[PDB]
């Protein structure tokens, strides 16, 4: 039972706290929602929903990890009733890792494509993509038009090319009719996949020396990226549209809920990868710095993202003699049909493209192992078993991880992506996060998180973090898994309706979650032997203070425990 | 490490080794395999290839495990070097039940079919099934015209049944698109492994429970069948012609192969059942009565299984007008299709339906209890961590096999089940039993092997019997397999032609166990400590004989072990 092996400094926590912060999320979803949602208006939103929400369920994340120095699983010995919430975070950090391996193989095959002295987007001809023929029309070379968008535009040889020649979504159906999983992109996950083991495979130490090249090399890669861009003509337009600064768009609730969505799926908390990364920290490490500057660091990232995504935007709006509006695009579309287009019309498209795919791999790499090492840690510090075969443990993840993956890597395979990612990720996370903020500040209470605190630095949480963890964080995160209940829409893609039994799957897939948590305080709740209020006081009090059951002295059953703000 | 739970009594393990043996193979695929090759000169080959390899197989696996008490995997004790042919078996064994279990699930819901007043098969129309759109013929009814191939009818309501009602073999075209599970398919499976959970989960003594019934009730319903149906009209017909002796077919090596592959796959040599239910045996039992006893019992059964079964198909022949080699059938087919379809024409269809449904339920639940529980005896005396939960483990085990069986009962499943039968069964278990004989009879030695049953049993092997353990059952086997390989064709269906990658498929699943054997060979070599001499020294003796190879004596090397009989 050796101790805890910390990171080699606070630079190397930092690095990879902000390589798991920072991701495609933050390059393709931020800039399309900061101008859709009210332009330069929506850093407003953005601020209120990261200074309430956010940075206290970081904050609070990383000094849970620090003093109860377990995994995402195991940290829950102050409360056991609550480590069914412990294994959900792991099982969401596995489902997420599912299908982002999937998109950084798909940013893999690009860049391998890109050694090409001639882009397979440059030329319609049946160049690495398979020509419907349905209007192979080249960009703006052989005839203009941009009647309707150009991101639900399928004809253009830029997204003729992740249409046909990476996915094969040209050989599948739907759901029903998935296939078999493509060669190329077998052989990219595999790629991917070893190198995630062998990054992994020993431990914190080699992580600690990858996320430096893999923090470091992203912000290069943005910044020539917009040193370059802002020369280029029609950046002036977009930066413009960028910041445009409206607040009537704040009177709806489209902001109001797109802001907080937003911060909470870009920062990553909640997350058993934040606990994991502040579990091989020291006892006195200065968490509220530390998720100060990643909070911020992420923030800035983004927006100087935006900057140079927009900037392309409008390069390419002046390009096609369109609007805004019309380049506007997110996501798998944004990084992989739009961009790619506009590097090819750029001079020496071949040193841009492979740089911007380099950063992209980059990106997707970090953050996946950033969440297997979370599901790695969190189920060896439970099983204690796994932590002392670390090697095969971390194999069987990966191996398990790619044969999952094969399903999403076929001809098909985004309508799965689509299910897995908005249905695990969104509702499971969330009721995750409600549940864990519940839990903390209300059983463990948060007068007992300020004095751990102050046990770990000399300086106690103002009063204002204490209202944030008590009553705005788990209000803020209840409104939201509202939002998400009642604003729920079926499952659709851009010309495709999923089955009637997708929606019932990926709500199968919520409950079984959201049934494991009630499962392990049922277990809890029977496993313990005693009576009604014998087991609750097992249930609600720490592992190491169940001594003073016997005693009859609970703090919880005490009204000046919920009292205590 | 309390010791192994012994049976009951000699008859618990005499019915579960009848059970074993019994599946429907010696039902479907004897009787026409006997008036195929030969008609009534296919017994002299059967009986032949019996006594020289099947009864000394059966012997040797059930000597080996009443001396180790030990399992499948971990019987290997005596040579370190053959102790991957263990895991070689129980994955053959896994498979095996993983298709096994869906005949299981097919022959369940044909019984909830046969509680109607009007029984499906009886007449046309959307009686349980689905009409193709071509119109539905009665058998013989409405239109006597029929074609040389009854098997290949697939117009009549009784084939109509099973391929659009129970496989719905008309929403598939294939492997490449086999669809979803089946939900009625699924409820059955799923009653199918409960109860196969709720008989083998706690261990022996309930198996030995269930062995009665389920060994006592077939014999039963075969006899009341044959007995009604000798009174039927052209039941004559059909027997004269099941033993109808023609010994020119003698020499078309043809009958010598499948007589051979029929005694190996129908006595269930090799597997590791036989190991398991002789690991549990006392020490001082008779293997050479009980193993003796068992292949006559299995012959006897597979004869009077035929009789009654041509007895059926020459009343049908009968009463269709036809040929006995027109309403020649076997496997699925003749238990699925033609049978049900003689007993519609029967006066009270819906008893004798409902008593053979039970009688192949029963003869399918035998067999997979067996097949289950040598995994799981295997896995345990192995592990013996699995061994202490017994109960979790073969809930894993049963829930496993569920879900990689939700592949086989989909639209399209039928055809995966033929590859996986064929290519895993066939070459899995015909390599691992080449090695299990070459392993007891070269390496380890036919001269301890006698010594250990003189141990056991007063009376030692006579000669004929090392002789076949020697060489006969050894050759015996190597011919099988360079025949199997020879031999072997592309996979096909009635109508529809495999894929390139299904042959693909099955040959990389042959490959998986043909190397991990040897990669447990190549793992015993390098995990010992020492030169090739020390370490082959340790993978050819006993883990109890280890203590003399520092002493430099080793029985192997000697040309005395080798040239001895
Ligand atoms: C933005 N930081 C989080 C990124 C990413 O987190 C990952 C990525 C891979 C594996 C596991 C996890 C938790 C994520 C992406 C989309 C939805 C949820 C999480
Ligand atoms: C007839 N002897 C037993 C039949 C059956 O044996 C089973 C069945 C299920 C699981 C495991 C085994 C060994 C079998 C079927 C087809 C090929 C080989 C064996
Ligand atoms: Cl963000
Ligand atoms: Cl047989
Ligand atoms: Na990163």
């Amino acid at each position: 039972a050796q101790p805890r092996e910390t990171w080699g400094k606070k630079i190397d926590f930092l690095l990879s706290v902000v390589g798991f912060a920072v991701d495609l999320a933050n390059v393709w979803r931020f800039p399309y929602l900061c101008y859709k949602n009210g332009g330069g208006a929506f850093l407003i939103p953005y601020t209120l929903f990261l200074i309430i929400a956010g940075m206290p369920l970081f904050y609070m994340e990383l000094a849970l990890g620090q003093y109860n120095r377990e995994g995402a699983a195991t940290v829950w010995k102050i409360c056991p009733f609550f480590k069914g919430v412990g294994y959900a975070v792991i099982l969401i950090a596995l489902y997420v890792g599912f299908y982002y391996n999937v998109i950084i193989a798909w940013s893999l095959y690009y860049l391998f494509s890109s050694f090409t002295l001639n882009l397979p987007w440059t030329d319609c001809g049946h160049t690495w993509n398979s020509p419907n023929c349905t209007d192979p029309k080249l960009l703006n070379g052989s005839v203009l038009g941009n009647h309707t968008k150009y991101s639900k535009y399928k004809f253009t040889p830029a997204a003729e090319f992740y249409e046909r020649g990476v996915l094969h979504l040209h050989e599948s159906s739907g759901i029903h009719d998935i296939g078999l999983p493509q060669w190329q992109l077998l052989l990219c996950l595999m790629v991917v996949v070893i190198v995630l083991y062998f990054s992994l495979w020993k431990g914190v130490k080699t992580s600690g020396k990858v996320v430096w090249i893999t923090a470091t090399l992203p912000y290069f890669v943005l910044f020539v990226l917009l040193v370059h861009g802002v020369t280029l003509p029609g950046a002036s337009n977009g930066i413009n549209a960028y910041l445009h600064i409206d607040f009537y768009r704040l009177k709806e609730a489209t902001v109001w809920i797109d802001a907080a969505t937003q911060i909470f799926f870009s920062l990553g908390a909640g997350f058993g990868v934040l606990i994991a990364f502040a579990s091989y920290n020291k006892f006195d490490n200065n968490c509220y710095r530390d998720a100060l500057l990643t909070s911020s660091i992420n923030c800035i990232t983004s927006f100087v993202s935006g900057f140079a995504i927009f900037s392309i935007l409008g390069y390419m709006a002046h390009e096609h003699k369109v609007n805004i509006e019309d380049v506007a695009t997110e996501g798998a579309g944004l990084v992989f049909i739009l961009y790619p287009e506009a590097i090819s019309t750029l001079s020496g498209s071949t040193f841009w493209a492979v740089v911007f795919f380099v950063m992209l791999l980059a990106l997707g790499l970090d953050s996946s192992m950033g969440g297997m090492e979370a599901v790695i840690t969190g189920l060896a510090d439970d099983f204690q078993v796994l932590k002392r075969h670390r090697k095969l443990f971390t194999f069987g993840v990966t191996f398990s991880t790619f044969l999952l993956a094969l399903f999403c890597i076929t001809k098909g395979g985004i309508y799965v992506l689509t299910l897995l990612d908005t249905f695990a990720a969104g509702t499971s996370i969330l009721f995750a996060v409600l549940m864990e903020a519940i839990g903390v500040s209300w059983f463990y209470g948060v007068d007992r998180f300020s004095n751990d605190i102050q046990q770990m630095m000399g300086f106690r949480p103002g009063l204002y973090w204490r209202l944030c963890w008590k009553f705005v964080s788990p209000a803020f995160l209840l409104f939201v898994v509202v939002v998400s209940i009642i604003n729920f829409k079926p499952l659709t893609y851009d010309d495709y309706i999923f089955p009637p039994w997708a929606n019932w799957v990926g709500w199968g897939i919520a409950l079984s979650s959201m049934v494991l948590v009630p499962i392990y305080v049922i277990y809890k709740f029977l496993s313990t032997q005693g009576s009604l209020w014998e087991r609750l006081a097992y249930g609600i009090t720490p592992e190491n203070e169940h001594h003073l059951v016997a005693q009859r002295d609970i703090r919880q059953f005490q009204l000046q425990h919920w009292l205590a703000i």
